[PDB]
């Protein structure tokens, strides 16, 4: 960890925060919500012990990243705005890109507007999200859970972020790192109470070390949770700009790693779109799924040599 190599870049305006180890050909990992460059810290070293070039970035408004005040400089576009300044920056023609959860919705809108750039895509608990034309994303997960899925409950600007602050960062923190519970996250009324886990451990499980949560409580305890939470309230602002490319196919090469128990599989009707024929229709190239038994939601965490591997051995494949 000592040999990644940590730099402010300018890329699309902003400063971002790029962690980078190793040589060859470039894995440009996407990380996501509520995390940082930090969650692929085993990913790095592997990928660069292997002959590799690991790039990591914090997100805007993520970590040592700048985060822009405006709510409507979060749509997927503003982000892949700056990875693709920051992939030219790199001074490569493609990527291989490995991404997760908010990483991951903007891994699909990577492939979607710019294919060329990606070799192929290893793809965590996040597949690729249909756009309805008959419904917007937000009120369509409205609909389904109602006003205190977790979703909806972070559309309101400020009011998570004061919930969130009144339980206290390392609460958060470990309340969403430690949850094992399946199905859609469902918050009770009016506070962040229980949140995502009524079930947390005294002890933090072992993928996950108190040095761990201390660096991402050192980050969130300071910048806060309001450039990670706008991305949420962009998700129906997407779905509008988005029309251009309704009922579009992506032709990158796909490998789709979801653990079991993650929140996303075992909700939004997720299970049956990945292994029914709808994700594979839509992404014609997607290789077989990967369910990973008795794994939650931080797949390249708590099963992070199994992610290294699934990883080297596809890109190996190009």
């Amino acid at each position: 960890m000592e040999e990644i190599e940590h730099r402010t870049v300018e890329v699309n305006g902003i400063k971002m925060h790029v962690a980078e180890k190793g040589e060859g050909p470039v894995v440009l990992f996407l990380h996501g919500f509520p995390e940082l460059w930090y969650s692929w810290r085993h990913q790095i070293l592997a990928l660069s012990s292997r002959g590799y070039r690991a790039v990591a970035p914090d997100l805007r408004g993520y970590g040592d990243t700048e985060a822009p005040v405006s709510i409507s400089s979060y749509t997927g576009f503003h982000i892949v705005g700056d990875l693709i300044a920051l992939i030219d920056l790199l001074g490569v023609d493609q990527v291989f890109l490995v991404a997760h959860d908010w990483g991951a919705i903007i891994g699909w809108y990577l492939c979607t507007f710019h294919p060329d750039r990606v070799k192929a895509y290893v793809c965590l608990s996040v597949p690729l999200l249909h756009r309805d034309p008959n419904i917007r994303t937000v009120d369509a997960m409205r609909a389904m859970y109602g006003d205190d899925y977790y979703i909806c409950r972070f559309q309101k600007p400020g009011e998570m972020e004061a919930q969130m602050a009144e339980v206290g960062t390392e609460y958060v923190l470990k309340n969403i790192l430690t949850t094992r519970k399946p199905g859609p996250p469902i918050f009770p009324k009016g506070e962040y109470g229980t949140g995502f886990n009524p079930d947390m451990p005294n002890s933090l499980p072992s993928w996950l070390t108190q040095d761990d949560l201390a660096y991402y409580v050192s980050k969130y305890e300071k910048t806060g949770f309001t450039g990670p939470l706008n991305y949420y309230r962009n998700m129906n602002l997407n779905w509008e700009l988005t029309a251009p490319w309704s009922g579009g196919k992506i032709q990158v090469p796909v490998k789709f790693i979801t653990g079991e128990l993650d929140n996303v599989y075992t909700s939004l009707n997720m299970k049956e779109y990945i292994h029914g024929g709808g994700f594979k229709q839509d992404v014609p190239n997607l290789e077989e799924v990967i369910v990973q038994k008795n794994v939650a939601h931080f797949n390249n965490q708590e099963a992070a040599e199994e992610i290294n591997n699934h990883i080297y051995d596809f890109i190996k494949k190009f």
